[PDB]
């Protein structure tokens, strides 16, 4: 049947995007491609028409947007404001049929973080608290300890949407350098690597 992909599923901020409309079925009479499920002529971007090879729009702002003979829709320059649902409908007098649910993401490219931890230096069974600053919002913080993920246990504790991490009772183990990361869908940007050591208290 009908099967629309968005490639890519999941857009960047002024970066493309195409409708894909898979195995669109026999020769109608056209077809258009509406934006939030509104089957109304109130959002018409496009009606290309087989029967007689034409281009007609809609109310529908065409300042970066394409239909084609397969119906399909390239999208360019895309925003935040063209985030969402999009629909196409189809006839051929005999039948209109609309299924074409089609929502994909458009994406803010991230900024690097920092990290902040107050004192490299801490005794074993004491407290570390790393904090991952960012402004970006829209987060997906991830943190590494020396070069590979932190494997998160017990004496742990994050919060802040990740963004703050809090070791403690803290232990040798703890001997090496720490790192955040921020994703978006892989759009990434890692930290510092604030390196932290230890001593221990007793002998
Ligand atoms: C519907 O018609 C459009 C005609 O443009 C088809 O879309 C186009 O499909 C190809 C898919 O490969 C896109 O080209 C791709 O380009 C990248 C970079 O050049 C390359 O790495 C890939 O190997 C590929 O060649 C093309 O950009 C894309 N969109 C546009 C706006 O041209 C679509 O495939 C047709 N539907 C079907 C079912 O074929
Ligand atoms: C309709 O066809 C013209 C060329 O005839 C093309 O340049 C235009 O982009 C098409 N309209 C849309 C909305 O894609
Ligand atoms: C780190 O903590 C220790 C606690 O023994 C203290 O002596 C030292 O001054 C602290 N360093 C900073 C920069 O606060
Ligand atoms: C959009 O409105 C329709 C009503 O025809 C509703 O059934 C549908 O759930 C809404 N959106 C999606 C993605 O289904």
């Amino acid at each position: 049947e009908v099967t629309i992909e968005a490639v890519p599923p999941q857009v960047a901020e002024d970066n493309n995007v195409l409708l894909l409309v898979h195995n669109l079925p026999l020769a109608l009479g056209a077809f258009a491609w509406y934006k939030g499920n509104t089957t109304a002529i109130d959002k018409e971007i496009a009606r290309f028409v087989p029967n007689s090879n034409m281009n007609f729009t809609g109310q529908a702002y065409s300042g970066r947007e394409i239909i084609y003979s397969n119906g399909s829709l390239l999208f360019q320059m895309i925003t935040m404001k063209d985030m969402g649902v999009y629909t196409l409908d189809m006839t051929d007098e005999n039948y209109r049929r609309t299924q074409a649910t089609v929502r994909f993401h458009v994406h803010q490219p991230v900024t690097q973080p920092f990290l902040q931890v107050t004192n490299t230096t801490v005794k074993e069974l004491d407290s570390v608290t790393l904090t991952c600053l960012s402004n970006d919002i829209g987060a997906n913080i991830q943190w590494l300890f020396n070069s590979q993920s932190l494997q998160l246990t017990e004496r742990m504790t994050l919060s802040q949407n990740n963004s703050i991490l809090r070791i403690d009772p803290i232990k040798r183990e703890d001997a090496g350098e720490y790192q955040c990361e921020i994703s978006n869908p892989v759009s990434v940007r890692r930290s510092n690597s604030i390196k932290l050591d230890i001593i221990f208290d007793p002998s």
